[PDB]
């Protein structure tokens, strides 16, 4: 009601991505995906006018174990730089130990993508075997899952992942797609459900998505400790919740346009 709300958000399909024309377009106009569609109902239920920014570096947000700085969308928040982020952010216990996350607006699960034909069907199977290598994102929640869990087939796959060489890290989902795409079998891709389900239905649909979700979590739009937009927020999420926008906006995303039939 008195400030331009300053939004965080991250490159990442199809949350936010650059329209075709953007060059030729100002301000959020520029961008288009569910997180854009999301940020305008979110705004407008709360009240405020908002300016989309994407992430400086490109990232989710994890803190540094030696320099303890927090990267990411989430150093946005925690330093100030940002009021709110709008994007696939995961509901997390040290994330939420630093910043307040919403109700979740989507419900997903670390799953396995694979080449189509790769013999895969679960963790369990990539846990047990050695020629099709795999790996996570390399900043973000899928990577520090892997990292704490005591269970024994996601401490062997972690094992595996630490030491593997070359890295089975990639920068990007976008990097990790393409490593799948590109690799005849022999790399499988350790990411979020959302993400998983939106690439199969893209050309040239050769991947796919095996086997159960490893976990079950949430995205959350984040705001910093004290921040007068947090009950709005939330409030907010439940009343798009409750009323099927999250249900549509997916839809339309995923399912909609999907290019694989
Ligand atoms: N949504 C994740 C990033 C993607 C992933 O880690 O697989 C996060 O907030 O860290
Ligand atoms: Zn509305």
């Amino acid at each position: 009601e008195n400030k331009t709300v300053v939004v965080t958000t991250i490159l990442e399909s199809p949350y936010v991505m650059m329209k075709k024309n953007h060059e030729m377009l100002e301000g959020n106009e520029r961008y288009e995906g569910y997180c854009v569609d999301l940020a305008a109902e979110i705004a407008k239920h709360c009240g405020f006018k908002y300016k989309l920014t994407i992430v400086g570096d490109g990232k989710y947000g994890a803190r540094d174990a030696d320099t303890k700085i927090w990267n990411g969308m989430v150093g946005e928040l925690v330093y100030g730089k940002a009021d709110i982020a709008i994007a696939p952010l995961t509901i997390t216990l040290v994330r939420e130990e630093v910043i307040d996350f919403s109700k979740p607006f989507m419900s997903l699960g670390i799953s396995i993508m694979i080449k189509k034909g790769t013999p895969i069907e679960s963790a369990e199977d990539l846990s047990k075997q050695t020629e099709i290598a795999y790996g996570t994102l390399d900043s973000g929640s899928t990577k520090e899952f892997f990292r704490r869990s005591k269970i024994a087939v996601f401490d062997k796959m972690w094992t595996y992942m630490r030491s593997a060489e070359p890295s089975v890290f990639v920068r990007t989902t976008a990097e990790g797609v393409a490593r799948v795409r590109k690799s005849k079998g022999k790399y499988a891709y350790l990411l979020e459900s959302t993400m998983n389900e939106y690439i199969e239905q893209r050309k040239p649909c050769d991947t796919m998505k095996v086997g159960g979700n490893l976990d079950s979590k949430g995205y959350g739009i984040a705001t910093p400790k004290g921040s007068s937009l947090r009950t709005p927020v939330n409030l907010a999420v439940l009343k798009l919740s409750e009323q099927g926008v999250l249900d549509k906006l997916k839809n339309k995303w995923w399912y909609d346009k999907g290019e694989c039939g």
